[PDB]
């Protein structure tokens, strides 16, 4: 086949190649290459240029999938859009391989198991390890954005809040049960270690079987998480620099740090480690992703090129255009 097709998935209405056969949905939709045979995932940029925010988070996105190469990092296979000039260039689908489902999924139906949760976890990092030395951040690791197929193989997905890591980034990121406590404490100033934050709930999640910080709102999962690595120093609180965490912390209570044993019920001793060298509160003494790998957990399975770059919606919408146009399969 070729040229393009449109069809009526959801409620949206998708514009993808011919080749590209029998979608489902799964936005983004699992489709078959005409050509191959061979499952693939079609991703669809829900209304890109609708804002600066979006613009920026979808050329963020492309860009960044167009650069990583890793086992464990999701690929484009293709990307493409049904507008045939710049001018009414609305938008644009990205092609990676179908991976099964995502971990989120996976836990739902599903107990995991020692071994299983050691393997998925393992690669949760290396992939981690390289989209850092490569000095991106990800800002939303949970199960949904982690595709595991048949053979329990893992790729990190949805790097559309993820960026090139640099000292003043965007306040409000990562999905809230995943966050860490320095996204508010140290509002626009956390690093790529809350990546790491991210790993060790969902870490922990694999293991328990429940969400470890299910906080209400974004102010209220301080207080969850609080509720089991303690509370930081009262004066450390005093001079907070975010007014509206100062105050929150002001009025929680006073909570001590609790044995991460007495959570994790079925949970191995070196599992509860990590996971304590993980959920640090101090961002800096939390252990990175090459640590983290090197730990006695991953004892039975143990260079990058840095990412670069350089608006109006319709610079974000030409500069866009342009990587899509430039896209090598
Ligand atoms: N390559 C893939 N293979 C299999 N499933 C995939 C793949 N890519 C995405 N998915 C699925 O699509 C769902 C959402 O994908 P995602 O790329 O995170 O888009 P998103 O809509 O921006 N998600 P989010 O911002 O977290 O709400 C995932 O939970 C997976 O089921
Ligand atoms: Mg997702
Ligand atoms: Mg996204």
């Amino acid at each position: 086949r070729s040229g393009f097709y449109r069809q009526e998935v959801t409620k949206t209405a998708w514009e993808v190649r011919a080749v590209y056969r029998d979608l489902q949905p799964v936005a983004v939709c699992s489709a078959v290459d005409g050509r191959t045979g061979a499952k693939v995932a079609i991703k669809k940029l829900y209304r890109p240029f609708q804002s600066e925010l979006f613009a920026k988070r979808a050329y963020r996105e492309l860009r960044l999938l167009k650069h990583m190469r890793h086992e464990n990092v999701i690929g484009l296979l293709d990307v493409f859009t049904p507008d045939e000039t710049l001018d009414d260039f609305t938008d644009f689908y990205l092609v990676m391989p179908f991976m099964g489902t995502d971990l989120g999924k996976l836990m739902k139906h599903e107990k995991l198991g020692e071994d299983r949760i050691q393997f998925l976890v393992y690669q949760m990092l290396k992939g981690l390890r390289y989209i850092h030395a490569a000095g991106i951040i990800h800002r939303d690791l949970k199960p949904g954005n982690l595709a595991v197929n048949e053979d329990c193989e893992l790729k990190i997905l949805d790097f559309g809040l993820a960026r090139q890591a640099d000292s003043e980034m965007t306040g409000y990121v990562v999905t809230r049960w995943y966050r860490a406590p320095e996204v508010i404490l140290n509002w626009m100033r956390y690093t790529q270690t809350v990546d790491i934050w991210s790993v060790g709930c969902i870490m922990a999640e694999m293991i328990t079987g429940k969400t470890l910080f299910k906080g209400s709102d974004h102010l209220d999962q301080l207080k969850e998480i609080m509720k089991v690595t303690g509370t930081p120093p009262a004066e450390f609180v005093q001079r907070l620099q975010s007014d509206e965490a100062k105050n929150y912390m002001k009025g929680l209570p006073e909570l001590e740090k609790k044995d991460f044993a007495s959570i994790l019920t079925n949970a191995s001793p070196l599992a509860v480690n990590l996971l304590e060298k993980m959920l640090v509160l101090d961002a800096e003494q939390r252990v990175t992703a090459g640590e983290a790998l090197a730990h006695p957990y991953f004892e039975s399975l143990h260079q990058v090129q840095k990412y670069d770059d350089s608006r109006t919606l319709d610079e974000w919408k030409r500069v866009t255009y342009k990587e899509v146009l430039s896209f090598k399969p």
